[PDB]
C-alpha cells in the first residue's frame, strides 16, 4: 500500500504545516501537524476542556463506530517550545492520503496549553519519530508509520515541504519526479528516539564550505533551524545590522536586508537554503526588525533541522531495519 497527502502552511510565514487526516467511521477529518520530532498522535476532541478549544475541529469518539476506549491508558507530553497536552486514549481507524491503519492509538486531549488553544488551524499532532518516545502509559503505543510499515510497498515516508506553498507527505514510495539529482542517504541514530543524523558542514552565502560534524535531528514539527552558536554567529555576521536580542529571544535583523543563503552538508552533497527562507518577518506587527530563521541551539541541548532546512529538500525517512535519512535538492 501507499498514501499521499498534501500538506499546507498554516500562515504566510510557514510557521507549521497541516495535513488532513481521516479518523473514525464515518470519517472525521482533522488537520494535523505531522511532527517527525515526536511520537504521539493526539487530537482536540469532545473531551477537551471547553475553554481550551477556540476554533479547532474536534474528534468525537462517541460518533465513531470503530472507536474503542483503550482502558486505563493516559498520555501527557511536553514539547521543546514549552507547550503541552494530555488526556486519555482510544483506538480507531486512521487514514492519511488513502493509506489506512486500523487500531491506531488516537490520543484524545483533555487539556491543552495556551499555544495550542490559540492556534485555531492545528487540530492535533501526528508524531513520526520513533515509537520509543510515545508517552502513552502504562502501555506505550506505536506511531501511525510504525503501524503502517509492514503494509507499505517500501518502509519509508517522505517530506516535501513547500516554501510559502503546499507540499506533500508520501508513505510507502519515493516519487522520483519530486526532486532533482540524486538522493544522498546518511546514517541515523535512534538512541534518543529521533531521526538524528550528522551533517558534514556548512557554508554562508557564496563563502567556502566549512567541514565540521553537526549532530542534529530532522524535525518537521519545529519551524526554524537551530545550530551551534559558532555557526549561527558566522551566518548573522554577514547581515548588516543583525544582532542577538535577549529581549526578543534570538537573532533579529533589519527587515530591509537581503539575506544570504545557508548551505548544509549531507555526506558529500549540499542542500542550499535560499536567503528568503530565513526571513520570518517583523517581530511584532509593523516593526522594521525581523526575526531570523537560523537560531542558536545552545539553550536546547540538541541541534534541530526544522522546517527552514527541510523545506529546501526532498527528505526520505527510511524506516528499514537500520533506519537512514535521505536528502535531495528539488
Amino acid at each position: 500500500s501507499t498514501g499521499s497527502a498534501t500538506t499546507t502552511p498554516i500562515d504566510s510565514l510557514d510557521d507549521a504545516y497541516i495535513t488532513p487526516v481521516q479518523i473514525g467511521t464515518p470519517a472525521q477529518t482533522l488537520n494535523l501537524d505531522f511532527d517527525t520530532g515526536s511520537s504521539d498522535l493526539w487530537v482536540f476532541s469532545s473531551e477537551t476542556t471547553a475553554s481550551e478549544v477556540d476554533g479547532q475541529t474536534i474528534y468525537t469518539p462517541s460518533k465513531s463506530t470503530t472507536a474503542k476506549l483503550l482502558s486505563g491508558a493516559t498520555w501527557s507530553i511536553s514539547y521543546g517550545d514549552g507547550s503541552s497536552s494530555s488526556g486519555d486514549v482510544y483506538t480507531d481507524t486512521v487514514s492519511v492520503g488513502g493509506l489506512t491503519v486500523t487500531g491506531q492509538a488516537v490520543e484524545s486531549a483533555k487539556k491543552v496549553s495556551s499555544s495550542f488553544t490559540e492556534d485555531s488551524t492545528i487540530d492535533g499532532l501526528l508524531g513520526l519519530a520513533f515509537s520509543t518516545l510515545n508517552t502513552v502509559s502504562p502501555t506505550q503505543q506505536k506511531t501511525f508509520f510504525d503501524n503502517a510499515k509492514a503494509s507499505l510497498d517500501s518502509p519509508v515516508f517522505t517530506a516535501d515541504l513547500g516554501y510559502h506553498a503546499p507540499g506533500t507527505y508520501n508513505f510507502g514510495f519515493i516519487d522520483t519526479t519530486a526532486y532533482t539529482g540524486s538522493i544522498t542517504y546518511t546514517a541515523v541514530s535512534t538512541k534518543q528516539g529521533f531521526w538524528e543524523w550528522t551533517s558534514t558542514g556548512y557554508a554562508v552565502g557564496s563563502g567556502t564550505f566549512k567541514s565540521t560534524s553537526i549532530d542534529g535531528i530532522a524535525d518537521t514539527g519545529t519551524t526554524l533551524l537551530y545550530l551551534p552558536a559558532t555557526v549561527v554567529s558566522a551566518y548573522w555576521a554577514q547581515v548588516s545590522g543583525a544582532k542577538s536580542s535577549s529581549s526578543v529571544g534570538g537573532y533579529v535583523f533589519p527587515c530591509s536586508a537581503t539575506l544570504p543563503s545557508f548551505t548544509f552538508g549531507v555526506g558529500s552533497a549540499r542542500i542550499v537554503i535560499p536567503g528568503d527562507y530565513i526571513d520570518f518577518g517583523p517581530i511584532s506587527t509593523g516593526s522594521s526588525s525581523c526575526f531570523g530563521g537560523i537560531q542558536s541551539s545552545a539553550g536546547i541541548g540538541i541541534n534541530i533541522f526544522g522546517d527552514v532546512a527541510l523545506k529546501a529538500a526532498f527528505v526520505v525517512f527510511n524506516g528499514a531495519t537500520t533506519p537512514t535519512l535521505g536528502f535531495a535538492s528539488k
